[PDB]
């Protein structure tokens, strides 16, 4: 039930080289993958190679892997291929700027997990599938989509000629898969609030210890979250755009509820469009800013994300006060 790429696709990938002019910009946090759709898979490989060295993975098995992932993203307005790459990029920037805080095994795991984190998203929220009464919530009933996303990854990983991790030891294999699982589950926004509070705590009392694996997992998790929301960290006109994308889904979900004579929350109601800027404000203020603030504290080199967030915040304020 997994979908595979054709030899044409993956072989195309292998032959791609990145234009020299992007080499610089790719290293920047606010870098936008938007205007380079064909290059997306190629851009992932590049990031893999630079982070983890050129022969970290048998290039052949890697390219098949990436194109198959692509094919299992659906054609929805936001939780799509583009999202997966954008998020994976953001993690690349994070890893790059903290290069020795993490292991080869973490960096392989995390870029992979990012690319895989929303695999086979249907544009329906966790709340929806549970609240009426999908076969998926009938299988995992906390963090529904996220457990599916991980299962999907594993399925793709177990496909013929696709196993990029094959040449690890079986102990290392079972570790990276662990890393990944925790990383993906962490993107359930429900878990983030608990997780950031815990971190907030540990940092403030100076009991945060990157040698303690449990702490490691929470710092990783926060990263995953930071990466997931990173649209808010692009330059205003990019962010503005990405917003319409996230809303299109929300309102498609809202519509599907209205069809069962159920009133959607205002966020998912396209008849409540003018409330949007305000909603951003709220989201930036209760979610985004706290996310990046805590990340910047733990990982000072990730400060530019926070800075870009704040700039977008005040653009939303300017929109509300009516100056855009
Ligand atoms: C990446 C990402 C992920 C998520 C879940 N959101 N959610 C938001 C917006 C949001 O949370 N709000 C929001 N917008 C609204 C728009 C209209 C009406 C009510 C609205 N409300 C209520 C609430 C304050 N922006 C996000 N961006
Ligand atoms: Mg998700
Ligand atoms: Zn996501």
């Amino acid at each position: 039930h997994m979908s595979i790429c054709t030899s044409e696709e993956w072989q195309g990938l292998m032959q791609f080289t990145l234009p020299v002019r992007l080499c610089k910009e790719i290293e920047l946090f606010h870098f936008d993958i938007g205007p380079f759709e064909n290059m997306w898979p190629g851009i992932f490989v590049y990031m893999v190679h630079r982070s983890c060295g050129t022969s970290c993975f048998e290039l052949e098995k890697l390219c098949r892997f990436i194109m198959s992932v692509k094919k299992n993203y659906r054609r929805v307005p936001y939780h799509n291929w583009k999202h997966a790459v954008t998020v994976a990029h953001c993690m690349y920037a994070i890893l790059q700027n903290n290069h020795t805080l993490f292991t080869d095994l973490e960096r392989k795991g995390l870029l992979i997990a990012c690319l895989c984190h929303d695999l086979d998203h249907r544009g329906f929220s966790n709340s929806y599938l549970q609240k009426f009464d999908h076969p998926l919530a009938a299988l995992y009933s906390t963090s529904t989509m996220e457990q599916h996303h991980f299962s999907q990854t594993v399925s793709i990983l177990q496909l013929e000629g696709h196993n990029i991790f094959s040449t690890l030891s079986s102990s290392e294999y079972e570790q990276v898969l662990e890393i990944i699982r925790k990383a993906i589950i962490a993107t359930d926004l429900a878990l983030y609030f608990g997780n950031r509070k815990q971190l907030e705590e540990m940092y403030q009392t100076g009991s945060l210890n990157l040698n303690n694996q449990s702490h490691r997992d929470r710092v990783i998790g926060l990263m995953m979250t930071a990466c997931d929301l990173c649209s808010v960290t692009k330059l205003w006109p990019v962010t503005k755009l990405t917003a319409n994308d996230i809303y299109a889904e929300f309102w498609a979900e809202g519509d599907e509820m209205k069809k069962l004579g159920i009133q959607p929350i205002p966020m998912m109601d396209r008849d409540k469009k003018d409330e949007v800027p305000q909603g951003q404000l709220g989201f930036y203020n209760a979610v985004a800013i706290p996310c990046y603030t805590t990340l910047t504290q733990i990982l000072p080199p990730t400060e530019p994300l926070l800075k870009a967030c704040r700039d977008n915040l005040s653009q939303w304020e300017k929109v509300i006060r009516g100056e855009e």
